[PDB]
């Protein structure tokens, strides 16, 4: 997982 | 994981 | 894990 | 664990 | 683990 | 900039 | 950047 | 800059 | 800057 | 600089 933001 | 965020 | 953030 | 941040 | 923060 | 490879 | 790679 | 590798 | 590796 | 390596 790449997550940017929430 | 990457994790830029809440 | 590399989380930048809460 | 890199954690920048709470 | 690398922790700056709470 | 996200890479992964070279 | 992130760059997992050489 | 986060960098794994060289 | 964060590096794992040289 | 957070380096773990040479």
């Amino acid at each position: 997982i790449i997550h940017f933001g929430s």
